[PDB]
């Protein structure tokens, strides 16, 4: 069990980013959302099947990457999602606390990003544009799944733009853009959330 | 000469969108930008060559379509971009006014788009994401090259988000997202810009 | 109103194929499914919005192609889908029978396809694989949206494999694979379904 | 029958370019290569099946395009490929000279291409890279399938680089790069090759 | 030498899957098929060159991924393929047994997969589609190359559908779909095949 | 921060610059420009390096790749002083000196003489640079960290008449493919290996 984290309600940009990029059943803002990462990757199919047979949740994500596998299930009813999470933990025979604790590989604020840099960031991103002169928050977590918690709590806490989030792979990466003050608040919220796991 | 439109200064989102999609030298906001659409599209390489050998402009775009060809050249110095444009028009043996006059084919404001619909829009888009509940402006131009004018002027006129712009084909398509009030102003600015262009 | 076709229940392979290629809310087998193709295409966003604001349907497909636009909406409740259809027709200010009557443009059965040909078919397809020696049904419809009706009814009628279906463009194209007799039955049902559609 | 051209032996770069882009059985240099373009395109699967059932040829290419269809079949032995053509001509009730006689719609040499322009060309190309300062030959043929003859004979006659070739659509497009002298010879050989083709 | 496995005759779905996804000279059902995986990845070009210079085999696959390299060569004549393999081993100065023995990290049957889950599996797959209500066999091997043996032997033994096989990467993954009993017979034959190779 | 790669190229050779321009996501260079490559871990932290170089100099970035584990930056300018000023800024920022970089090691280096057509066809289908043609020799080089592969490419191209087939200077291992005559490949390989060995 690499990642296990429950989002009580998806913020609009995160839900929209998942919808623009994920392969599965799109979530909408406000739905509860549970994320589960495990190894080996292909074995996530066992987790998905358990959750879907037990509850009415819908999966936005089942990724099997080089080494790991990641699942998202969602529903407008928090308890329906939480019911799916309990089922998953029973199938895995581990409790919520047996999850790997998230580590922050990088947390940095880059002020007044130059146009040359935003152009490359943006060409590699599918979320909101970072525009020249905006501040950039970059967060790298390990394992990758927890990046969504940082993204959701940051968006909840400040007026910022979700540029990109990658909650799978060796490392989970998050890009936010906004004014310096809003990015400061978004960064504080994201970090306070990762450390609360 | 189908399209010959000079943008005095690229607005930030349009410049960023070009940075996301162009296959040439990426621009940056504030640069002057000339877009030239021609028929036949195979001659675009000769037009590009004329502009580049005469001036210091950098080309963000050269698209050879099934019929039409599109070029973008830019520079911070408007003089470089207009020098390139003059070179092009003189080679084509046309005057700027000889360009096709653009027409607003289709224009629609869709208020408070539902979440389901913002997903299909977003998955077909590379610009800003439209969020559920935002209003959507959809514009079609003929010829298609002029859609970058609608995008640039809309962004100048209103606090809207550029979701996507496609300035090549028979019709140029533009998608903007924002509040209803912002989209109202962006829509009018986009349409007023298209109709302000003299030509054939 | 180019295409307007109601599918009472999505067959498993067609629903799975939509799940593979659609950029909207993926459907599941057994759901009612309405497909709407219009000209001008760009106006599909207004059609989609009207259906989503009026009903609980979810959209699997919204394709802005070139001159046409295609929408799919679905729901397990046939009533919600029919309600969305009437909402669309009223928004378009047309009646169902005002749709273009579809025509079988081309229909072919290739018996016992060679391995060298199945490789190329499969590389241009996202559905089931056609295996060497299986028969291949190739269908073209006009308008293109009705191709999903041919696919759904063929799967209803025969034990065949959905290789690929493309219900957007000037002609809709369908590829099915299976034994000769089953392909004969699939082609019959697909062609009959197309001819059973009323329109102009 | 739009295109019917027999290439006695694929030249190395053209064979390599096909290997890079085709979705069938990759050829190698020196093999005989027959290219068949037909209308309607959807009938191409039926022509492919006839050729494969009658001979040992392997198909590198089968593209069904919005109007036309293109097939490539090849074999180390010219006879096999000629046998496949003989079968295709019999299946079509047409002779070799019943093909459309191709014509050179466009032919341009752009000398000393600027670095900015070679970038965009290269990002839209899968063959050899054109390097800054090299000359660029741009040819268009109609029917499009004959563009591979222009490519094969240009490569036979001159030390030039195949940048890209597209043998389908309304026009076949050929981009070559090299020194001014090499490109001059390649252009003349290409144009002569197309002129040497008989047909309606 | 990470993977070295010989398939006497490619089954139809496996051959077709290779044909739809591989970058190379596409094989056809019935051809003999040899798979070789090594590290360093880029060094697979030496292996390919030896096999092609010595025999008439055609390569369906030469993948250079993050870390490893994978080759497939095939021919209707098992003799050409076996001659190509021994040439490879001769050039590597290795014997067939010096290969890493494949492990079985994941092997699971998921019965009656829900439509939500099949839609995702399918959107990530290029083989046959798994349909809602079918059973799913999932198998992971290390090294990845050996997945093709499980696929070929599974298809030979049971009426199942090849959904996907990825014989390159850190781990070789196999997805089969079908009825539960047929999937059980397929899994039986696949697992027996994997653990029956020395190394 | 771990400084995996730091290497300065005095002048980009034509094929390398063209390959960067054909493949990279950024502001793409032209031949003759000075080029600095910086690879670090953690991957996303490359953004700090980029920011420091851009805020202090006029360099433009051709590359900022954040892959599975590492991040790679390229900055370039015709004035070597701008590029070296950017490099000094980066090193001062990272608080490391030039020689604190990970020393590159020639991992795999091999020449494959007279490559068969079956093999070139696969290599080419997996490559974006020049073609390798059957019968040409192939130089394959692996480097660790991957960033230093560009030095081998540039010096190999400077030293011999070879073709850049592909270079991947990011990932776990940096890989270089060159094609040419046996003798030209021999010289290119020697020049490439000597350069890598000479990095402190």
């Amino acid at each position: 069990l690499r990642t296990y984290i429950f989002l009580d309600a998806l913020q609009p940009q995160l839900a929209t980013f998942i919808g623009k990029t994920a392969r599965g059943f799109l979530p909408v803002p406000g739905q509860a959302s549970l994320w589960v990462e495990i190894a080996p990757g292909i074995a996530i199919n066992r987790v998905t099947d358990a959750a879907l047979k037990a509850t009415k949740v819908q999966p936005a994500v089942q990724v099997v990457e080089r080494a790991y596998g990641l699942l998202e299930v969602h529903h407008f009813d928090q308890g329906e999602v939480l019911a799916a999470g309990s089922t998953i933990l029973d199938k895995l025979e581990v409790r919520e606390e047996g999850r790997l604790k998230p580590q922050v590989m990088t947390h940095q604020i880059i002020r007044a990003v130059e146009a040359y840099q935003t152009q490359i960031i943006n060409r590699n991103s599918q979320g909101m544009m970072i525009l020249p002169g905006e501040s950039l928050f970059i967060l790298e977590t390990q394992p990758a799944g927890y990046a969504v918690l940082a993204a959701n709590e940051a968006e909840k806490a400040a007026n910022v733009h979700l540029v990109n989030v990658t909650p799978y792979g060796a490392f989970g990466r998050l890009y936010l853009a906004g004014s310096e003050a809003e990015i400061d608040a978004a960064a504080e919220a994201a970090e306070a959330a990762i450390r609360s796991v």
